[PDB]
């Protein structure tokens, strides 16, 4: 936990500094509200079990930012490949993530840091 890691002189992770698991859960919920209300994106998730996705994304986002959480989903390249996702789509999704972070009160500097961890994933997520 954060306390245990601090007693062992480990640096504070992005996960811990934005409020850990509960912060990620709040942000992911908001994020998908934003994504599904965007006409340019909603169709990608037609028929997708959103309850299930949100759970995987909470795990994935937590793990990526330094949480202890198990990621239980499939690899990014295999999940997204062939879905006709372009950098324009990727960027919109990253935009909604930034907007959810802002709405949750995450300092802009830390959102930029989070996008620096996420942006590289575009190589696996896009086909365009
Ligand atoms: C920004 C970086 C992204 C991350 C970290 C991410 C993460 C994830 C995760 C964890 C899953 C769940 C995989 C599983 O079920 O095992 C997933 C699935 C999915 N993602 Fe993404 N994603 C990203 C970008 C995008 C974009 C840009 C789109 C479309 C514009 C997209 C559309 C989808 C779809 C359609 C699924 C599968 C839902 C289903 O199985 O029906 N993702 N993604
Ligand atoms: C992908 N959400």
């Amino acid at each position: 936990g954060l306390l245990s890691r601090l007693r062992k002189r480990e640096p504070i992770s992005i996960y811990d500094k934005i409020g850990g698991h509960e912060a990620i859960e709040v942000v992911v919920e908001d994020f998908y509200v934003r994504v599904l209300a965007d006409d340019q994106l909603s169709a990608f998730f037609s028929g997708t079990n959103m309850s299930r996705l949100k759970g995987k994304q909470v795990e994935f986002f937590a793990a990526a930012l330094g949480g202890p959480e198990p990621y239980t989903g499939a690899p990014m390249k295999q999940v997204h490949q062939g879905r006709g996702i372009t950098m324009h789509h990727f960027s919109l999704v990253a935009g909604h993530l930034a907007d959810a972070l802002t709405a949750a009160g995450v300092p802009s500097e830390t959102i930029t840091e989070i996008l620096g961890v996420i942006a590289p994933l575009a190589v696996d997520v896009t086909s365009g």
